[PDB]
Formats: C-alpha cells, sequence, structure tokens
C-alpha cells in the first residue's frame, strides 16, 4: 500500500532520552520506513545537535496570546526524515547538555513552561508536513493524507489541535490521529488557568477540563508532594483529550493494555475512555543490528546462543574487573537497571541488599539515575559491601552492553511496567530475568526464560506520600523471589534458560505488521 506517517513525541535516541520513550521513537519509525512508508519523527531541539541543520523554514505559533517564531531543523537518518522544533523554551534550558532532565530541573520537579512548551510543540508539529520539503529543500512536501502517531501526554494535544483548528478550515481532512500510550501516570495534569494559553477554541475546553482528588505537585520549583483533597479539584488533563479525539488508541503491551482498561487503579483515573473506545497492545521490539552479542561493538568476546557459557563468563571477568568486584566466575552476578524512583523499585531493592550478598552470596551491579536520595545510597554501596557490589549513577551506552553480557541474572522489582526494555535487552544477551509480575514483564518473561515473583506494593499512587514505612517491606518479596532463582545457579535448568532466552525474537518486523494494520483500519485500505 505505502502511506505517509508522522511520529510526534518528546524524545528520540540518540538525541534526547530519559528512558524507553526515545528508544521506541527511534526504532519503530525506522522499521516502518523499511516497509516503504514515508515516515517522519518530530521532536523538540533541547540542545544544539551537531547533525541537525536548519531548513530555513520558520513559522509563528500563538501561545499565551503572543505569536512565537519557531524554526525547523532536519536530518535524514535510516530513511526517516526527523525534525526538531527550535525555540528558546526548549533550547535555552538549564545547562550541562540537558540529556536527562528534559521535563524538569530535578526529578519530581517540572518546568512551569511545560504547558506552553508542549502546546507550542504540538501546533508546530502540525505545520511541518505542510510547509517543509524533504529530503532536500528542492524536493517534495509531506502534505495532508498523513497519519499522525502521537506519543504520551506531550503529544496528546495534536488530535484536538488537528480537529479544532486545521480540519475546520478544510485540510488534514483525510488525516487520522493515533494515540500511543507508553505510560498512564503521566497525563499532563495542569492548573485550569493555563487554559487561555493553549489557543484552542472555547468549544474544546470541555475535553480538557477534568476532576480528581489527586493533583501533581504545585508547579513552582521546590515542592514534589502531590496534594490530595477530599472534594475533587478542577484542573486540566491533556491525556484525556488525547483519548477523546484520537481516531484509535494503541499501547506498548497486550498485558498492559488489559491493566489500563481494568479500572481507576490501573487507568490512574482515565479507565472509562479506554474501556469505552478500546486499546490495542503491541509489545515493544528491540534493535537487532545494535543489540547482537554475536557481532556487538562494545564486547571483548562475542558469543551466540550455541557458545553462551564461555562468552558470558569471559565478559563477566571484564565486568567484575571494571566495577571492581572480586573476579570469581562461580559467584552469581545480579544486575539492576532503571530510573531511580518509585516505579522501578530501587528503594526496596536497596533495602534488600544484605540478604542478596551476605546470605545468598551474589554480587550486585546497580545502574540508575534519578532522585537525590537513591543516587546517594547507590554510590555508597561499594563502600558498605567492599568488592561485592557497585552503584554506577551516570553511565554510557557502552556500559549497558557489557553489563548485560556479564550479568548472570537481571533484576526488575517494578511497581508496574507498561513494557520495559532492560529485560528484553537481557534475554537477548542471555542474562536470566528475575522480574516483578506486571505488564510487559508478564508477557515477555515466560517461565521457559526466567522467574516472576509477585509485584511490589504502591499507594493510591502517582507518588502520593510515597512508599509507607511498612509498605517498604515489599523488599521481602525480592529476597524470597531471588532466593528461589539463584538456588539453581549452575543447573542444567539455568543453561536451558540461557539458551531459551536468546532464541526468542524481539525484532520489530513482527510488531510493525500489527502497527501497520491498525493504521489501515483507522484510515480505510
Ligand atoms: C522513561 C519514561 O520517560 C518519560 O517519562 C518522563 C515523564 O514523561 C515526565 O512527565 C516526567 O515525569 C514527572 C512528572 O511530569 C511529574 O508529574 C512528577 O512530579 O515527576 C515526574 C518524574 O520527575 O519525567 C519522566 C522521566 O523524564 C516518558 O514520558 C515515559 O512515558 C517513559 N516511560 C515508559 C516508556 C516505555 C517505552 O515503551 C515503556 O517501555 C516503559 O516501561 C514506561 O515506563
Ligand atoms: N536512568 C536512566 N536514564 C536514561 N536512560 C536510561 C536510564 N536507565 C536505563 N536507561 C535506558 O533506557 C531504557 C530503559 O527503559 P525501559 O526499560 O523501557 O523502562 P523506562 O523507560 O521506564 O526506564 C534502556 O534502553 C536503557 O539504555
Amino acid at each position: 500500500k505505502k502511506l505517509t506517517i508522522v511520529f510526534v513525541g518528546s524524545e528520540c535516541t540518540p538525541w534526547s532520552k530519559t528512558g524507553g520513550l526515545g528508544d521506541v521513537m527511534r526504532d519503530l519509525p525506522v522499521n516502518l520506513a523499511q516497509r516503504g512508508h514515508r515516515v517522519m519523527s518530530i521532536q523538540p531541539r533541547y540542545d544544539q545537535y551537531f547533525d541537525a541543520w536548519d531548513t530555513a523554514v520558520r513559522s509563528s505559533i500563538k501561545v499565551n496570546g503572543k505569536l512565537e517564531d519557531v524554526g525547523f531543523f532536519h536530518i535524514t537518518s535510516k530513511g526517516v526524515d526527523r525534525i526538531f522544533i527550535d525555540h528558546p523554551w526548549f533550547l535555552a534550558k538549564v545547562w550541562g547538555i540537558t540529556g536527562n532532565k528534559l521535563y524538569g530541573a530535578k526529578t519530581g520537579v517540572d518546568y512551569p513552561d511545560n504547558p506552553m512548551r508542549f502546546a507550542l510543540m504540538c501546533q508546530a508539529a502540525l505545520e511541518a508536513p505542510l510547509r517543509i520539503p524533504l529530503p532536500d529543500p528542492a524536493g517534495t512536501v509531506y502534505g495532508e493524507d498523513v497519519i499522525f502517531v502521537c506519543n504520551d501526554w506531550h503529544s496528546a494535544l495534536v488530535p484536538i489541535y488537528l480537529k479544532a483548528n486545521y480540519k475546520t478550515r478544510g485540510l488534514y481532512q483525510n488525516a487520522k490521529s493515533i494515540f500511543l500510550l507508553h505510560n498512564i501516570i503521566y497525563q499532563g495534569r495542569f492548573p485550569l488557568e493555563f487554559w487561555p494559553a493553549l489557543n484552542l477554541p472555547e468549544a474544546a475546553k470541555k475535553d480538557l477540563v477534568f476532576e480528581s482528588c489527586f493533583a501533581p505537585p504545585p508547579l513552582d520549583g521546590i515542592s514534589e508532594q502531590p496534594i490530595i483533597s477530599l472534594k475533587p479539584m478542577a484542573m486540566m488533563n491533556f491525556l484525556q483529550a488525547g483519548f477523546i479525539h484520537a481516531d484509535r488508541i494503541c499501547t506498548v503491551s497486550p498485558q498492559f493494555a488489559a491493566e489500563v482498561a481494568s479500572g481507576p487503579r490501573g487507568g490512574v483515573e482515565l479507565d472509562k475512555y479506554i474501556r469505552a473506545k478500546g486499546i490495542t497492545g503491541i509489545m515493544n521490539g528491540m534493535d537487532i543490528e545494535m543489540w547482537d552479542a554475536s557481532k556487538d561493538k562494545f564486547l571483548v568476546t562475542k558469543y551466540t546462543a550455541s557458545s553462551v557459557d564461555e562468552g558470558k563468563a569471559a565478559n563477566k571477568a571484564v565486568l567484575q574487573a571494571e566495577m571492581g568486584l572480586k573476579v570469581s566466575p562461580t559467584t552469581p552476578l545480579i544486575a539492576f537497571v532503571g530510573r531511580l524512583d518509585d516505579q522501578k523499585g530501587a528503594d526496596c531493592m536497596v533495602e534488600a541488599m544484605p540478604y542478596l550478598v551476605n546470605t545468598l552470596g551474589a554480587q550486585v551491579v546497580c545502574y540508575g539515575s534519578g532522585r537525590e536520595d537513591m543516587a546517594a545510597k547507590f554510590k555508597a554501596l561499594e563502600k558498605q559491601f567492599p568488592g561485592m557490589a557497585k552503584g554506577k549513577t551516570a553511565f554510557v551506552p557502552k556500559e549497558e552492553h557489557t553489563l548485560m553480557a556479564g550479568a548472570d541474572y537481571v533484576l526488575m522489582p517494578s511497581r508496574f511496567e507498561p513494557c520495559g526494555l532492560v529485560q528484553l535487552h537481557a534475554m537477548k544477551y542471555g542474562a536470566v530475568p528475575i522480574v516483578s509480575c506486571t505488564g510487559g514483564l508478564k508477557d515477555s518473561v515466560i517461565p521457559e526464560c526466567g522467574f516472576t515473583f509477585e509485584e511490589i506494593p504502591s499507594p493510591e499512587y502517582p507518588g502520593m506520600k510515597i512508599s509507607p514505612e511498612l509498605i517498604a517491606k515489599g523488599t521481602k518479596i525480592i529476597e524470597e523471589g531471588c532466593k528461589e532463582a539463584l538456588a539453581g545457579y549452575g543447573s542444567k535448568a539455568f543453561a536451558g534458560m540461557r539458551a531459551a532466552c536468546m532464541k526468542q525474537d524481539f525484532a520489530w518486523k513482527k510488531r510493525v505488521l500489527v502497527y501497520e494494520k491498525v493504521f489501515y483500519e483507522t484510515l480505510g485500505i
């Protein structure tokens, strides 16, 4: 068939990234482009990207009543014409290359521009197909028979800007809008007085207005404690307006799709739109070219599934040495990777450390970046457990590859996981996953590949008065869950899990065909 597709989000690897979001908006659009579709990605210009060149095409977008000049920077990479929205609110943010902290200064603290920024980002994204000729400035323009894939709350306003501004005036009529939920807790909930600044018609105010007792913290600077009233408050919600006007909802896992429809816990407070409209779970793939331990760049000894035992223990020595753990091939090696906050479950895992080293015997590597509390405790691991544990906060792409090939077991104690990528990455490289039993972790870590202890407790949640000194005995589920899995290290069962893990196929080729048909339905052909 072949059609025009336009991805719209707040991250694209390698340019911006705080986690999986960026990686999906790198991989998915390329693997769609391989099928013959004309694909584009649209992201903000947070920093002066050396490979991003000004198209010279400007436009003016109305925000907070004042017109705003924005520019459009372009780059063709892997058949995907990516575009970057240039403006002072994105580019001139707090310094040190941004990288992480795209959306806030600290972690838990957001920038008060975010309403206007992602209001600006969306409207601007709707211009790009109309007024920028690609690949070269003497080439064709994208046009109007274009499907928009929009990713999380940050691009949750393009369905409603599309209909309320553009389709009104007789363009993008053939165009449809797909929403893609990577996460449910992040909904773009803002105070109601930011309404004027959005520049949507007054009819469309009804779709943004929203009532709940849980609001994210006051958007000032220092506070990060979600206020909780008895009578529900009035506020905004970009994500609901994404659900209202999206011509289809997708999400990143069959199991997670189920958990969002399930009710106000699993849908945060938005369950009744998803359950009404429907949500197709398409689990995330991975890049096979990049993640391939038979042919990997960052590996000393490269190995297949036929030659695992040798290859891993070789790359484990490298790892043990690099972290500075005793170089013992018979000592188990558990690896944790994920952001340092409540969702990924560091706080409990770290409380569970003595039992993992002192009682089970294993070594524990710990990558992560996020809140100041858990970052502090991570660095001091190698002090308190000398040569039996390390905590790396701040790290490189290269450092995550050696960690997988070296680790015996990989650990994810998540409260919930829409899909997760570190367990997919591990299984590719033979590291046997010990996981929390939620979402994409349930779908991906089958019993043939790994272990699945029961999930970790949260509150009524989106980080309320977080982890009650009591509920933080979630720890014991990890102590227990690991004890089973590691008792069995060096079994023929373990060698079967190793082989099983790597024979699984995580390439997008399959996933894309599902994504591709969901388009055809929403359109017509
Ligand atoms: C990894 C994660 O990256 C992005 O998450 C952002 C939020 O989008 C952003 O709003 C911000 O969250 C803060 C929030 O705004 C505020 O209310 C609160 O006070 O503090 C929060 C934390 O500071 O920060 C995070 C991190 O920068 C994406 O938007 C998320 O969707 C994404 N997680 C997803 C993505 C994938 C990819 O498929 C899944 O595989 C993964 O399991 C899932 O968690
Ligand atoms: N603290 C971090 N900051 C930014 N990226 C990270 C961090 N920890 C891991 N990563 C990278 O992000 C991805 C992990 O994302 P995923 O497992 O989908 O869950 P989440 O997106 O919630 O972190 C991996 O590709 C890994 O390279």
